[PDB]
């Protein structure tokens, strides 16, 4: 059908963890969603240190907003690059087939914008990306990364086909930054993105991050800034990286049902301790919780976790099960 | 029903690659299965070279012991730390659910001991390991770690759902070291953990392990100490890395079921040549041998294996088959 | 039955990343399939730089042929080692069932031949690779790996069991090279294999790549020697890497149907952006384009590719369908 006779609705996009609005269950026939992303290059502090990057954002974050739409929807995106930036920019959508996912149309100079449509023909969590020729990883490892979820017309299900319904959905980008440093190995300062371009091309070669973050920095989702939850509550979290392996894992609890590799019409992973999201890959996982307090969800290397700042906190309130787990003898001398 | 009502049993846990006596089908009602477990910190030489670190294990090996249980057990862990050791360690069983896995709640130091009891809810292998808060990945890092299978009530079964009936069983724990080297590449030597802590930071961060070992050192399953099985017999192998991804392979062999992520809710991967367990990730391969001879079992990054030390053997007995392989020509100049 | 009263075909193997002719569905009973491979060390320029390296190949490429034959034909293989090689080489092939894949049956000093016969009992896609004692991955590194499909004698079958026909089938070796690096970072130069050695354990060591390439060098998968196909086609890309994991990603589509660990008796994962294929396996994706133009096909972690060398091309034609994608305004100031 003529896609001029389709409904269209706007949606304001919310920033990462949180997810904007939207039905699990489509209560409306095929829609064109229209969004719009502002492209902004920023200072960002990445860690405790003070380490400040010359980032390269949608919308003013690291990650990018989590887009959902429905799967056969129309997703139209406006692109905005304001003349205050210095660099080219344009998108891929692993969610949209041709043109290099919308790169290739995309390509937007300071002060331009475009709009690209692309139908969302499958369902799934999926990367999105900067990806501007001859400079494509250098864009994605400084932030510009974010994700899609196409839900299927009838929401989630799981591994015998029941439908599967979520309380809350949070959105964990992870990135690895890497960040130029000396003989001594002091993290190297420069006056512009083109001084600093040989450098961080020989820093990517390393393959080794200096950084592994969520939400953009070291302890951006814990304190103040952790997630939530109750007792009881299903738990939908969906987790990108754009470039590295990842490993989730919730420290205290599981992954009930998971689609490591992201895509709705294979059968989840039952009851996984840690899975695997390849660079690339978006991912989401699925849980119950089942007792209060506070819950680790981190990197399963414990290095990238603890050392490069690949963990994050759930805060999680309710009744403790003393079924499920209690301290018998509690830590003392004999 | 009230857990002071059911069975008891004590389990007296053996040193890897071997596991404690248990049925594959649960021939009792739920139970509760004590353990205990004494950490020793100890020298260990881990090399050919002779290289010596100050290891921090579960009952005096690398990895720690595997144990077994059926879903729907309790798991009651007497965990001791003798006045003889120097660091405050604790136990997180990603089988657990609730206070970090138990970490929260078994925090002991030296002289003290404490009880936790947990119910095993879902079915796999799982990994456990030490995790002082501000101090996890040094402490996984430097051995203190191991696995737990929770097998169904049922016992193992197949893609179809009929039942898999091992008749040895064999735990393969990995571990990634990372010996502090100074700018020249040696091995730095040191006086006391305290010390020795920031450059086993600083060495982590590197992400670069040193050394990649099967049952705690280069070597270990290889000759007199080579895994054992025969022609027809069925072999279950449980894999784990607590930090590190890792792809096993069986040189001569397939992983004829493979759980690669661990789970038996989960129907297994057919005829695997090789599987990736994710970091954090215990797994199992069943495999029937049909051939006799050496067969090395390996992690399939053959640099990780054949230079770093993830390599064991199997040494196994039994009756050629000519129709699966043969020399036509045996090796000779023309 | 007797192995003599089976029909023997031999195959000329082609240059990958083409694929020696053969039926998806077996057109005869059980055969004898007869490959020879040529052993050839030969100098190799791997990178835009003209860096130059000793390559050891099976029948004169990196990766080696793919060979094909269906479930339980018996491979056999006739392997020369002419006497212009310096080195001893040998094959082990996944697909093979004892004897270390073959390794252990097939050392061939120069100037000799062998001829191995195994029964192909397990259908997928398995890697090959040279494996000497002693010496496995610096062989494995310098390029002697290569992969076999053993084809369901019913062919493919997708999720649900029905039907899966490839129109175009292509070969993707990825290789991992290890180039020694003086403390400058310049790559070093030998004057004999047995002289570059300890420097190649070394550079292996890192387990950092200095170069990650398809077919045999950057670029190879490119401009002249793009691969090709047109809208409405089903392609099978068969990729393996004997050595390290990768997760290969088609810029613009999906796979289709992935079996990303490479055994057929598995159902294919479906609409996978990014797949994960451990080192040491092969694995095959298929996917049928709706969309004309250029396709970059990469390593997904985007260093690898685009600064390593793990990218190439696909030029495809046909109808642009606007329904799928477009631009809605094109790139422009405001
Ligand atoms: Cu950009
Ligand atoms: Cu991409
Ligand atoms: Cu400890
Ligand atoms: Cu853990
Ligand atoms: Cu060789
Ligand atoms: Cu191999």
């Amino acid at each position: 059908v003529d896609i001029s006779t389709l409904p269209r609705v706007k949606v304001d996009l919310v920033k990462p963890p949180f997810v904007h609005a939207h039905d699990q269950v489509a209560k409306t026939g095929p829609r064109v969603v229209e969004f719009t992303m502002t492209i902004e290059e920023k200072k960002l502090v990445i860690d405790r240190e003070g380490t400040e990057i010359h980032a390269m954002t949608f919308n003013g974050s690291v990650p990018g907003p989590l887009m959902v739409v429905h799967e056969n929807d129309y997703v139209e995106l406006r692109l905005i690059n304001p003349d205050t930036n210095t660099l080219l920019h344009n998108i891929d959508f692993h969610a949209a087939t041709g043109a290099l996912g919308g790169g290739a149309l995309t390509q937007v100079n300071p002060g331009e914008e475009t709009t690209l449509r692309f139908k969302a023909t499958k369902p799934g969590v999926f990367v999105y990306h900067c990806a501007p020729e001859g400079m494509v990883p250098w864009h994605v490892t400084s932030g510009m990364n974010g994700a899609i979820m196409v839900l299927p017309r009838d929401g989630l299900k799981d591994e015998k086909g029941q439908p599967l319904t979520y309380d809350k959905i949070y959105y964990v980008g992870e990135q690895d930054f890497y960040v130029p440093k000396d003989e001594a190995g002091n993290y190297k300062k420069y006056e512009t993105p083109g001084e600093a371009y040989e450098d961080a091309v020989k820093a990517m070669r390393t393959l080794t991050p200096t950084h592994i973050v969520f939400n953009g920095a070291v302890g951006a989702l814990t304190g103040d800034h952790a997630l939530t939850a109750a007792v009881g509550e299903r738990v939908l979290v969906v987790h990108s990286q754009a470039n590295r392996d990842t490993r989730p894992h919730l420290i205290g609890g599981h992954g009930d049902y998971v689609w490591a590799t992201g895509k709705f019409r294979n059968p989840p992973d039952l009851d996984q301790e840690t899975w695997l999201i390849p660079g690339g890959t978006a991912g989401a996982a699925f849980y119950t919780f089942r007792q209060p307090g506070v819950y680790a969800y981190v990197n399963h290397n414990l290095i990238e976790a603890f050392e490069l700042g690949a963990a994050g906190h759930f805060k999680v309130t309710g009744e403790w099960n003393d079924d499920l787990m209690t301290s018998v003898v509690k830590p003392a001398s004999m």
